[PDB]
C-alpha cells in the first residue's frame, strides 16, 4: 500500500500523568532503538542510551506492549489500537 509504508507514532516519557507527548514517524524497517533514538532527542535525555529503554505500546487504558530491539515498529504494533508508545528507562524494576 502506497510507496515505501511509513506512520506517525505518539511517545510519552515513563512518567505517569499527561506530559510533553512527542510525536514521530517510523518507516518499516524502524527499530526498537530506532525511535528510541528520535523520541531521546526529543525529550533532550541524552544523560543515557537508547538501548536503556523500553519501548512500550498502549492499547487499551491498562493494558500495554513491548517492542523488542529490531521488531520492525511499523509490524511489531497492535494495529487494533492506537500508536501510542511509552519510553521507559531500563531501571531495576
Amino acid at each position: 500500500q502506497q510507496v515505501g509504508d511509513c506512520c506517525i507514532i505518539r511517545v510519552s516519557l515513563d512518567v505517569d500523568n499527561g506530559n510533553m507527548y512527542k510525536s514521530i514517524l517510523v518507516t518499516s524497517q524502524d527499530k526498537a532503538p530506532a525511535v528510541i533514538r528520535k523520541a531521546m532527542d526529543k525529550h533532550n535525555l541524552e544523560e543515557e542510551e537508547p538501548e536503556d529503554y523500553e519501548l512500550l505500546q498502549i492499547l487499551s487504558d491498562d493494558r500495554k506492549l513491548k517492542i523488542p530491539e529490531n521488531a520492525n515498529v511499523f509490524y511489531a504494533m497492535n494495529s487494533t489500537a492506537n500508536y501510542d508508545f511509552v519510553l521507559k528507562k531500563r531501571t531495576f524494576t
